[PDB]
């Protein structure tokens, strides 16, 4: 109340701070309202927002400094590391909200109770913390007087762990959230008649679907992300007002039961097991439906007509079913609030209706990708003035013809995938004229020419995926200005020429895959300049010279971050005939089957069955990381391995088969730790097998075959794991696998 009060409480709490200089203008001698993260009413202290400062304090410096002012009508310290727990302390009758989420508060989650002495809380945000619930679940929060709980993100493990919560009374409840924990049990929800919003998803939750009584005032149901498979039909069937209901990501099954569609907007039965065809009664939610998600189910049958009553929807997610017959545009074309269209993974066939091109001013995304469309890509696309496509997803289909240069009339486009396809002719300079274009992805197709300069005009291109193809032509110097280039994969064309040295420019540079052309000359020093590089892929080329040891100078200083979420598929060499080359294939994979990777028969001389690894990228580590796959095989490099090539502790892959190296390899090779793969064979390396590659914990596959080593193998760590075939071709190499070493 008094300001000699007010400053001083506040003053305490800047003064344990460890770092007193993340509150600055907090003076011992001002007044606090004219203080940064102060809110202020008739000069009185109502909240304080100190969010997303490194704060770096207890719970008890908290409580006992900013809680106990008398007045304090809000308290914001969300993300300000604040750790600890919640202890019992004096709260000013004033204090309404409390917003302590992604902090560092540990205990078990009984200690907000504690918070009891807020007569007046009625906002609790704790999410992002460290709560847990071990032992019994017995007594109850006692925190009746909230409207608006968030328990979400914490490591709360329990059954009726909702039921704790309500334990003492909900009527005030209005906002419930406990998603991402892993509760399980029941959910009764039916004593909180004015509960609005409910949030149990990303549960344990396997039993019983909640229980929500009357369900008088609920706008908001979600229990997306558990094991549910009951009769939740039955459950919401008095939901009258009901806006989003999101079921998705469960074990639910059968056709789409009865449901409560007067107030319906968000509908997601996504990634279930639903079966039959979409029934005719939800057409009775077209009158308020803005977001539908069917994707992930066994649905067939054509898209229903009465869609097209359906005016205020925005989102139209049909993906991963069973959808066929042409595309249904005497239906599309009604939709005017129509922004995303997600028909992907589906047996829609036929050509592209001209009719098309109209929502192409329209909409935002348009995904069709893995379907049976034929035809060309409709020249008249985005001719429309200021279209707003921003996606446009079209690979793995059976397009024919070229790439329409009306493309770069998208001025919006931001996504361009026309890989898996039948597309000829050559890349259109036009598309450099995408100011805002992050992915061009065009492979496997059979684009000829050159690679256009234009693109140097893409200062925002972030990815560049042009995959067999018949490309030829050298890397144009322009792509230095694609500073943000985090994955370039070239493989499997025609081009030629060297790595260019501003390659070093790329900061964000993650991935850089070239092989199989007939590119030329030394390995750049300027690729140790790359502060992302983590995946090499040189193999099957004419690289000669030796390897610089500057390139591996950014070993534990390599992030990758920007490159993790991607989806993609590694396919493992089928280690049979001499023609399949590399470690293995990495593909960029979005939107394409993996059944139709036989595609690939007619480009790659591998065979794919039971060899295909998928899934979304993710490295090894935030920062202080280095390179993870490195293969140069098949090439004429010379010279002797770096004694640097073992700075790479991430490194889990590296082939220098099939070169012409010679000298020894270097002991460092054994700081390798997480080295996978070890190719070696046919090269000119001397010596004996360096004893610090017994260290080598993690070698699922060596082969060090045809080269000129002698003497003992290791014979200490994982060498004996392997059959001789791995050291063949040696003549002076001795010791098990191989015959005991002799006179
Ligand atoms: C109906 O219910 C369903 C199911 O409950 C629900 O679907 C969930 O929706 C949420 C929110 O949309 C999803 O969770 C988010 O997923 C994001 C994607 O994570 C991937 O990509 C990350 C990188 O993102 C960048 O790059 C990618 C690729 O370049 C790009 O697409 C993105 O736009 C972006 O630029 C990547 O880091 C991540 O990998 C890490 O995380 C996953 C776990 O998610 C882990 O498995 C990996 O090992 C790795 O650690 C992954 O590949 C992501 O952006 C997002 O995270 C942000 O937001 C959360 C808060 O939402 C913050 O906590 C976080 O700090 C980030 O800011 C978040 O995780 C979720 O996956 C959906 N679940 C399913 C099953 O689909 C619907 O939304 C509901 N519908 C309604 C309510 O209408
Ligand atoms: C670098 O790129 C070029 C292309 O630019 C690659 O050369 C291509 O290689 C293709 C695959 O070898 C080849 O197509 C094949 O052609 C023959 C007839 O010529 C067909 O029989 C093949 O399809 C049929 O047979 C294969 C047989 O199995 C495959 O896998 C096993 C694995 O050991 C191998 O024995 C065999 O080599 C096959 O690869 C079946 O898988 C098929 O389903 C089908 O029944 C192929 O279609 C192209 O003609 C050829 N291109 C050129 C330009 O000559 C080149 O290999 C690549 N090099 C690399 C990556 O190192
Ligand atoms: C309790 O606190 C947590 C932690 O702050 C809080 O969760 C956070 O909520 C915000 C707001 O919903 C989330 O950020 C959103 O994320 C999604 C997906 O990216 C977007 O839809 C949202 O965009 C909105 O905001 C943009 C910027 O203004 C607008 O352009 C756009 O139109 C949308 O309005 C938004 O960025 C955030 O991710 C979470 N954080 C975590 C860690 O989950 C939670 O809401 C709080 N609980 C309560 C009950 O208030
Ligand atoms: C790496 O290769 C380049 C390109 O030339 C190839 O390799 C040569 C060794 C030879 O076999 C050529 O027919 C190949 O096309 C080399 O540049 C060549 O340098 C050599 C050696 O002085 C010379 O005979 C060629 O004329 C050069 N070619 C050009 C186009 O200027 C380069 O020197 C090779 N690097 C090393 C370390 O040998
Ligand atoms: C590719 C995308 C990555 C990003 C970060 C670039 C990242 O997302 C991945 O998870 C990556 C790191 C996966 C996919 C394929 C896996 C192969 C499987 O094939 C094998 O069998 C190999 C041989 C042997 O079995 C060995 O034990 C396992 C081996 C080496 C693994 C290694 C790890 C993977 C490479
Ligand atoms: C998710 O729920 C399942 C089922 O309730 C849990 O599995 C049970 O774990 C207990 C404790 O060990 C066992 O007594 C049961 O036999 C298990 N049941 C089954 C069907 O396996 C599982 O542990 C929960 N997971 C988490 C992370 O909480
Ligand atoms: C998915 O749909 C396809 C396409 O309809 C089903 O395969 C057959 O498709 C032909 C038309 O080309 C129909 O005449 C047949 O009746 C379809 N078969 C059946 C059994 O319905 C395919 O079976 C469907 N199922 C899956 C899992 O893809
Ligand atoms: C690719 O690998 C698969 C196995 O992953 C091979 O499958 C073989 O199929 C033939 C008949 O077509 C059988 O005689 C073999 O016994 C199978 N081998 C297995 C299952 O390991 C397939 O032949 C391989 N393809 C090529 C071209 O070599
Ligand atoms: C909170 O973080 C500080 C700063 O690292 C640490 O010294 C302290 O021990 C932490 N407190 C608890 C209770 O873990
Ligand atoms: C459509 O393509 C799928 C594979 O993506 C195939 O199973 C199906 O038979 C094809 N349909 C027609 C009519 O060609
Ligand atoms: C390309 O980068 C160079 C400098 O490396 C610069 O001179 C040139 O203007 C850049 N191009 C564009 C279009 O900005
Ligand atoms: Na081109």
């Amino acid at each position: 109340q008094s300001l000699y009060r007010e400053i001083h409480q506040l003053i305490s709490f800047k003064d344990v701070l460890p770092d007193k200089n993340l509150l600055p203008d907090w003076s011992s001698n001002k007044n606090p309202c004219t203080f940064d993260g102060v809110t202020c009413r008739d000069d009185k202290v109502t909240s304080i927002d100190l969010s997303s400062k490194p704060l770096n304090v207890g719970f008890s410096a908290v409580s006992s400094s900013l809680l106990s002012l008398t007045g304090l009508e809000s308290l914001f310290l969300s993300n300000s590391h604040i750790n600890g727990s919640v202890s019992g302390f004096k709260c000013s009758a004033s204090l309404t909200s409390l917003d302590l989420s992604r902090n560092s508060l540990s205990g078990p989650v009984t200690t907000l109770t504690s918070l009891g002495s807020c007569s007046g809380l009625k906002f609790l945000n704790v999410s992002s913390n460290t709560l847990d619930f071990p032992g019994k679940v017995s007594g109850g929060l006692k925190l009746n007087s909230l409207e608006v709980l968030d328990l979400s993100a914490n490591s709360i493990s329990g059954a009726n762990v909702v039921g704790w919560v309500l334990s003492d009374g909900c009527g005030e409840l209005k906002h419930l959230a406990i998603s991402g924990n892993k509760i399980s049990g029941d959910v009764d929800v039916s004593r909180c008649v004015n509960l609005e919003f409910l949030d149990v998803s990303s549960n344990n939750f396997s039993t019983g679907i909640p229980f929500l009584g009357d369900c008088s005032a609920l706008q908001h149901l979600d229990i997306s992300g558990n094991k549910l498979s009951g009769d939740f039909s039955r459950a919401i069937s008095t939901c009258t007002e009901l806006k989003l209901l999101n079921i998705s990501s469960n074990q639910f099954v059968g056709p789409i039961p009865p449901l409560p569609l007067k107030s319906l907007q968000y509908l997601s039965l996504a990634e279930n097991k639903f079966t039959g065809e979409i029934p005719d009664f939800l057409s009775g939610a077209c009158d308020t439906l803005t977001g539908l998600d069917l994707s992930g189910n066994h649905f067939y049958g054509a898209v229903p007509p009465f869609f097209g009553s359906c005016s205020l929807l925005e989102s139209l997610a049909l993906s991963s079913n069973n959808f066929s017959g042409e595309l249904p545009m005497d239906t599309l074309l009604k939709m005017r609030g129509l922004k995303v269209l997600d028909l992907s993974f589906n047996e829609f066939s036929g050509e592209l209706p001209e009719s098309l091109t109209n929502l192409s001013a329209s909409l935002l995304t348009l995904d069709l990708s893995s379907n049976n469309f034929s035809g060309p890509i409709l020249p008249n696309l985005c001719q429309n003035p200021k279209n707003t496509l921003q996606e446009l997803y079209l690979q793995n289909n059976g397009f024919t013809g070229k790439i329409p240069p009306t493309l770069s009339n998208c001025s919006e486009l931001v996504s361009l995938h026309l890989s898996f396809n039948y597309l000829s002719g050559t890349i259109p300079s036009s598309l450099g004229s995408l100011s805002k274009l992050r992915d061009l992805k065009l492979w496997l197709n059979m684009l000829e020419g050159e690679i256009p300069q234009e693109l140097m005009y893409v200062k925002t291109l972030e990815t560049l995926i042009l995959d067999f193809n018949d490309l030829t032509g050298e890397i144009p110097s322009g792509l230095s200005n694609c500073t943000n280039l985090n994955w370039i994969s070239l493989s499997n064309n025609r081009l030629t020429g060297e790595i260019p040295k501003w390659i070093g420019r790329l900061e964000n540079l993650a991935i850089l895959k070239l092989s199989n052309n007939s590119f030329s000359g030394n390995i750049p020093a300027e690729l140790g300049d790359c502060r992302s590089l983590i995946w090499l892929d040189l193999n099957t080329n004419l690289f000669n010279g030796t390897i610089p040891a500057a390139m591996f100078k950014q070993s534990g200083k390599i992030a990758a971050n920007f490159i993790a979420g991607k989806r993609y598929v590694y396919i493992k060499n089928d280690g049979m005939k001499k023609e399949c080359h590399g470690a293995g294939n990495l593909l960029e994979f979005q939107g394409i089957r993996s059944e139709q990777l036989n595609r690939l028969s007619t480009r790659n001389p591998c065979n794919i069955t039971s060899r295909v690894y998928g899934g979304h990228t993710s490295p090894t580590f935030d920062n202080n990381g280095s390179m993870m796959f490195l293969d140069m095989s098949y090439n004429m490099l010379s010279g002797y391995i770096p004694k640097e090539i073992g700075s790479m502790p991430y490194l889990f892959i590296l082939n220098l088969g099939h070169n012409d190296i010679s000298g020894s390899i270097p002991d460092e090779v054994g700081d390798l730790r997480g080295l996978n793969i070890l190719d070696l064979s046919s090269n000119k390396l001397d010596g004996r097998i360096p004893q610090a590659m017994s260290a080598l914990t993690m070698l699922t596959e060596i082969d060090l075959s045809n080269n000129n080593l002698s003497g003992p193998i290791p014979e200490m760590g994982q060498f004996e794991t392997f059959p001789p075939a791995k050291f063949l071709n040696n003549p002076g190499l001795c010791g098990y696998p191989l015959p005991r070493c002799d006179p």
